[PDB]
């Protein structure tokens, strides 16, 4: 559907996620059909242009998905700045026929590119004036096209909810500062990170939320005048009480009330002179802007890419030019000087000391995400003491980020003055009894384990129904925040159903959803599945390198994930896989002998290699011993294939920074809409929950949270093949297709 | 409220209408004092034989059970209003008298 | 008075009408949330104002369709007094 020509090209500052972006176009271009140019070095071989630009076809961007940086330069330039360059590089274009331009980067490289945009006209011009170029040429190439794509790790750009590269950039913070907390435990030394951030804390609070920093430093909220005091109280309060590590994080644009820089080695000075803790200073430097790009970079720079190309596509001369963003959780498309000029009075007002106004100007939920740190971070004295009751399960299997979620669940609710119980082992251990009350100290430093420290279970409760009610009568439990995969959900709806006969389950519920396979209902990412995304996007590509290293190899990787192909459809993305099997997509023979063909063909090019992945439960009969013989069979005098089956390392190690604050923040918005609830209904001094309303699943709708009831979705489930009616993510099996020759 | 005994409703048989009176009224209007008068009379079960309105209110207390506790009570509608419209019932109590009532009616108007 | 009544609500309507609009337009897209970006123009017992359409809420009797209090109600004492 195209017959015209596109020109890809990052700048700007670097951050990991670009070559994903810049495949994304090049094969999606080739997919429309159209003609791509790789610009190296960005604007300065622009500038220069000849053998700095080449056409470049479906191979040429390949091998590159799992590295961090850009293969293109991306070197700054200076030229382009001044007309002279503009014109040159005008001219270099429309002697490759580039009326269509991509440009990743930063807000200053869209800022160019837009003026640019704007006298393109002039510049042709000029060109034909001058001789250079012919009037018909010019006229043929009249119109530019932009399309934007936010390529930093600052996460400074107000347009857009996450910018391409910043989740890889908090792993590589993740990876230090848990290598720190080992020393700083062993040694009781307090330690100071300075994280990078141009003028933008986000980074900074990500890594402070999601990491347990006993302080932070961001320009978005200055510290207040004295603040040196409010230090010495805060860190002598917790290191006398337990604490034997602390740490301090710092943005490098941090200022003060004055806006006066404050200066890492301050703090140094500062700690050491008023309470003498051992401690050290550390500037992470240039590590977030390399290594391997998470998985969740790979996915969102690939489809940000791909609207990219179609936005080049469907754009036309008067409509202005646009960047591609993420808001909520799909890729929307703005104007570019609307987010340029929104983020440079967001900036100046923080420079004129106007730091409210910024705040609004930014958007809540970054001030959403200070609030509950702040209220996380450090005990404030509790007042209220009420009389309700707390008993908080993990139930389904282990799942990396489910002791975030109890953490902030149980310190939550400790600040509003409950009595928050711990139940070990499910529904098993609720019905054994099993219960002890838990303390604010009991919950901490568990956000940086994986899989679950309470335990968890697969029983459902309705075999031990009576003992559960035995439990809830002896205690007085008044709420149960069943944190859980789909078992925590079909359980709940099995108490939902027993209230008929039954009077202590009039008792509020709130379920959370956390399981790798992201099967619960009601919620679009579930805690604890990018973690699992992760650990299987490492197995391929490790797999992947063993398979080229052996050249003439294909492989079938069994995936987890039950019925659901989430975890099958996300991981293929984001390592490349030629294909993903899934049961909501059912296939036949033909199928498998297209897919034996494309691989036959595939195998006579350079890239003599090949993965298709399975998930588990994807098909009743054709087993991957199935597939293993069909591909060696069809597949023989070419190559030769071998199986694998991801097991529980699926389930993965530590858990991410995303599942580390989603947790976190599913764990506080649950616990305060259960003591709204749990509240709202109080009566003769006890709590009568009995509307389907009590009964919920918190979950990250389109754009935020959501209390959808339990008895409302059991009309959306398939509890025969245990998953919801309707999945929000089919539309990326798209660009899993497409993305493959 | 008042408590009855075995001879207070003697003879009671072969009298038309309703002894004790009746009313259209729907209890979600006054849903609170009904609750309160089920808790201080301590009342486990509510026999209301009535009419539409009866299958109507039996039904608003069912859905009020929701937010209310001690409407955890076992109700039992009988349909009886002369239109035979109350559901799951064919013929309806006293609708016969009053199809007797309409035919002697309406021989007299035919005679006239 | 209809006529020119019309043609003043009109007009005045429509101009705030266009300055919400201008002052709610940002990065890229409408978005009116706040109850000022609803009300009914009306002219009060001075000048023009414009009334939020939810807060008038507090002052409208849904049953009857009309509001609690009505400004005319003293003229029925002058229909009354000047009838013998
Ligand atoms: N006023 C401008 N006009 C044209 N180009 C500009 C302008 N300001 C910045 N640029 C472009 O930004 C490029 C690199 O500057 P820099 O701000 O460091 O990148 P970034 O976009 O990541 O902020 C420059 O090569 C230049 O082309
Ligand atoms: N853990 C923290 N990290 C960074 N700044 C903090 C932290 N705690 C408090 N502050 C700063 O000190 C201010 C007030 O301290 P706070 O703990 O809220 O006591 P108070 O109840 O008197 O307000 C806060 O608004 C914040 O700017
Ligand atoms: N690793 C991830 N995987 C999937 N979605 C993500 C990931 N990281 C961020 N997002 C999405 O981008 C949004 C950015 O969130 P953020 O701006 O930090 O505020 P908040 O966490 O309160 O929603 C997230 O809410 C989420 O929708
Ligand atoms: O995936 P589900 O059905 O939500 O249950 C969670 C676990 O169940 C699994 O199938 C694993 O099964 P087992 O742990 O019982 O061997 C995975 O999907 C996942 O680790
Ligand atoms: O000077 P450099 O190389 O751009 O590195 C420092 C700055 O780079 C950035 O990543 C800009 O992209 C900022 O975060 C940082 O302040």
């Amino acid at each position: 559907g195209a017959g015209k020509a596109i020109g890809v090209l990052t700048s700007g500052g670097d951050a990991q996620g670009m070559n994903a972006a810049v495949r994304a176009v090049t094969r999606m271009g080739i997919y429309v059909g159209a003609k791509v140019f790789l610009i190296y070095e960005g604007y300065e071989g622009l500038v220069e242009g000849g053998e700095n630009i080449k056409q470049a076809n479906w191979l040429s961007v390949s091998n590159i998905i799992q590295l961090g940086g850009t293969i293109i330069g991306s070197a700054r330039c200076k030229a382009f700045t001044t007309r002279e360059g503009r014109r040159a590089a005008a001219y270099n274009l429309v002697q490759h026929g580039i009326t269509n331009l991509c440009v990743i980067g930063g807000d200053g490289s869209l800022t160019g590119a837009n003026i640019f945009r704007s006298e393109w006209g002039s510049l042709l011009e000029e060109l034909v004036a001058e001789g250079k170029i012919s009037e018909t040429t010019a006229r043929t190439y009249s119109h530019l096209n932009i399309a934007g794509l936010v390529g930093s790790i600052d996460n400074d750009f107000c347009g857009t909810d996450m910018t391409i590269g910043t989740d890889s950039a908090l792993h590589r913070i993740m990876e230090v500062i848990d290598a720190i907390t080992t020393t700083a435990q062993s040694h009781q030394r307090t330690f100071v990170l300075e994280v990078m951030g141009r003028h933008c804390g986000y980074l900074a609070l990500v890594s402070a939320l999601a990491s347990g920093a006993d302080w932070l430093f961001i320009p978005e909220a200055p510290p207040e005048d004295g603040w040196e005091n409010f230090m010495c109280e805060r860190l002598g309060e917790t290191r006398s009480r337990g604490s034997r590590l602390n740490i301090i994080i710092i943005a490098e644009g941090a200022i003060d009330r004055n806006g006066k820089p404050i200066s890492s080695s301050y703090v140094k000075d500062l700690v050491v002179q008023r309470l003498g803790f051992d401690t050290r200073v550390t500037v992470l430097g240039h590590v977030q802007r390399g290594g391997t790009p998470s998985a969740f970079d790979r996915i969102l720079s690939s489809k940000m890419g791909m609207e990219a190309v179609m936005a080049l596509l469907e754009a036309t001369p008067d409509t202005p030019a646009c960047v591609v963003t993420l808001s909520g959780n799909q890729s929307v498309r703005l104007p570019l000087m609307e987010c340029v000029q929104m983020t440079k009075e967001v900036q100046k007002a923080m420079d004129d000391k106007r730091f409210d106004e910024a705040t609004q100007l930014r958007g809540g939920s970054f001030e959403n995400n200070w609030n509950i740190y702040k209220l996380l971070a450090h005990q404030k004295p509790p007042k209220e003491k009420s009389n309700f009751s707390l008993a908080i399960l993990n139930v389904g299997a282990p799942a990396a980020g489910m002791n975030a979620a109890v953490r902030s669940a149980v310190r939550t609710g400790i600040s509003h003055g409950h009595t928050v119980y711990v139940v070990h082992d499910g529904f098993e251990g609720l019905a054994k009894g099993q219960v002890q009350e838990v303390g604010w100290h009991d919950v901490a430093g568990w956000l940086g384990r994986g899989g679950s420290m309470l335990g968890t279970k697969r029983t459902l409760p309705k075999g031990q129904l009576e003992s559960i009610v035995e439990n809830i009568r002896i205690y007085g439990i008044h709420a149960l925040l069943v944190v859980g995969g789909f078992e925590a959900y079909e359980g709940v709806l099995q108490l939902v159903e027993a209230r008929g006969r039954y009077e202590e389950l009039c008792i509020v519920m709130c379920v959370i959803p956390a399981t790798i396979s992201n099967n619960v209902p009601g919620t679009d990412f579930s805690l604890g599945s990018d973690t699992a995304v992760n650990a299987a996007m490492e197995s391929c590509d490790r797999i992947k390198q063993s398979a080229s290293g052996t050249k003439r190899r294909v492989f079938i990787v069994e995936t987890m994930g039950g019925y659901c192909g989430y975890l099958a459809t996300v991981t293929g993305i984001a390592v490349g896989a030629d294909a993903a099997y899934v049961f909501e997509d059912p296939f036949n023979i033909h199928d498998l002998k297209v897919n034996v063909e494309h691989m036959t063909e595939k195998m006579k090019t350079d890239i003599q290699r090949g993965l298709v992945l399975r998930n588990e439960k994807c098909h009743d009969y054709y087993t991957t011993e199935f597939l293993y013989n069909l591909y060696s069979s069809e597949g023989k005098g070419v190559f030769d294939c071998r199986t694998n089956v991801l097991g529980h390392l699926q389930q993965g190690g530590a858990p991410t920074p995303f599942d580390r604050n989603y947790g976190t923040k599913l764990g506080v918005k649950a616990m305060l809409w259960l003591s709204e609830k749990l509240r709202e209904v109080y009566r003769k001094g006890r709590v009568f929950a009995n509307a389907p309303d009590s009964a919920c699943v918190i979950g990250l709708k389109k754009k935020a949270v959501a209390f959808s009831p339990v008895t409302e979705l059991k009309k959306d489930t398939d509890f025969e093949h245990r998953m919801p009616r309707e999945q929000w993510w089919l539309s990326l099996r798209l660009m899993l297709k497409m993305l493959a020759q």
